[PDB]
DNA sequence: CGGCAGTACTG
DNA sequence: CAGTAC
DNA sequence: GCCG
């Protein structure tokens, strides 16, 4: 359960995190996994022969990989651009992505204060800037708690049939968390529907929700703050869900984003697809001209059979 | 080589 | 539609 | 970046 490898991990994600900076965001990806695979190895890599045997890890890679371990360093590392710590700033500011931060670059911007003052911001973004220190620490996971039940309580005066569940990090068992998400459902036919947009105004009103970052249907991206002196703003997610999908999004929201992947890549082995809503078989083609059947499944374990796989809980899915 | 999810909001 | 994030 |  530990990484034999991690010398040689740390020096991967620094050339991962330049290239997800830079917007090379496929060959990031292929970065990530190969770093995930190296993290769950049995013992430490110790030749290029073995390394390739490793799904995720190609000639290329391997080839990092043995130099690392041979060498101590990545010679690659020695040529990023002077430009990547910027980028990297700046993509730390929720709503500003790869495009953003290359922009302002290119205007000559160089610090957080720059942007504040002489940079244009969509709302989104001066949300982001504003909480940006708050929105990078990890919270303690009582917090997480904390935040989760505050919904519940003002979700519960509504309807108390309601279920709110908090999923991400916290769900699978982190002692600390980015961001907190809450999802609810209701085990009845639906009473879910009706009762979002009177939740957000009641949190809202109560103090607690500070800024609103996304305002969607069923889906809500904002701000929260807990009551009290010497309080941070906390990234704060809230999702209604028909009680017929409360699995999918169980499974989804609880992620990690790595596990989901891997997820919906094996249910793509399997002619089926692996959505927040559903898992359904293929859709109809011509292209793309209708949905697939969608696949009934009550509970999470529901959709690892349905995949030809043993159940993983939630503290078991960080990929 | 192409796919690596599909969508949902904001502007 | 481009960009961003779930 | 990797994989079929
Ligand atoms: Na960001």
């Amino acid at each position: 359960a530990t990484n034999h490898n991690l010398h040689i991990t740390e020096k991967l994600e620094v050339l991962a995190k330049a290239y997800s900076v830079q917007g090379d965001k496929w060959r990031a990806l292929g970065y990530a996994k190969a770093i995930n695979a190296l993290k769950s190895f049995h013992k430490p890599v110790t030749s290029y022969q073995e390394a390739c045997s490793i799904p995720g890890i190609g000639k290329r890679m391997a080839e990092k990989i043995i130099e690392i371990l041979e060498s101590g360093h990545l010679r690659k590392l020695d040529h990023i651009s002077e430009s990547v710590p910027v980028l990297e700033l700046f993509s730390n500011i929720w709503g500003a992505g790869t495009k953003t931060a290359q922009m302002w670059y290119q205007q000559g911007f160089r610090s957080l204060e720059d942007i504040r003052s002489q940079a244009s911001l969509t709302t989104q973004q001066a949300i982001g800037l504003k909480h940006y220190s708050d929105f990078l620490e990890r919270m303690p996971r009582e917090e997480a708690t904390e935040i989760e039940q505050t919904v519940q309580k003002a979700a519960q005066a509504f309807n108390s049939g309601l279920l709110c569940v908090a999923c991400g990090s916290y769900r699978r068992g982190k002692a600390t968390c980015g961001d907190v998400d809450v999802l609810i459902t209701h085990p009845d036919g639906r009473s879910h529907r009706g009762i979002f947009s009177r939740l957000l105004d009641s949190l809202r009103q109560e103090g607690f929700l500070t800024d609103d970052l996304v305002k969607g249907e069923t889906k809500y991206l904002g701000v929260c703050r807990l009551p009290g002196p010497g309080r941070r703003h906390r990234r704060l997610d809230i999702i209604v869900v028909p009680y017929s999908e409360f699995a999918c999004a169980l499974l989804y929201f609880t992620g990690s984003a790595h596990f989901n992947r891997s997820m919906r890549a094996l249910a793509k082995t399997k002619g089926m697809s692996l959505s927040e809503h559903a898992l359904s078989t293929a859709v109809v083609r011509n292209c793309k001209v209708g949905p697939g059947r969608v696949l009934p499944t009550p509970t999470e374990k529901d959709v690892f059979r349905l995949l030809g796989l043993p159940y993983r809980e939630p503290a078991e899915r960080d990929w």
